[PDB]
This record gives structure tokens, sequence and C-alpha cells, in this order.
């Protein structure tokens, strides 16, 4: 949750 | 997986 991969941002989900 | 919330940085595992 939050930054570099998963649920926010860069890779899986969000943005990035 | 690497930075805010998990393994990485900020919250739950490995640093900040």
């Amino acid at each position: 949750v939050g930054a570099x991969a998963x649920v926010x941002w860069x890779f899986x989900w969000x943005w990035x």
C-alpha cells in the first residue's frame, strides 16, 4: 500500500 | 512491496 508495487504508485493498481 | 506500507520503506517491515 502506497508506492513501488501493490495499490498506490508504480506497479499493480492506482497510478505510475 | 517498496514504499508506504508493506515490506520496504515506511510501515510494516524493512526501513523508515
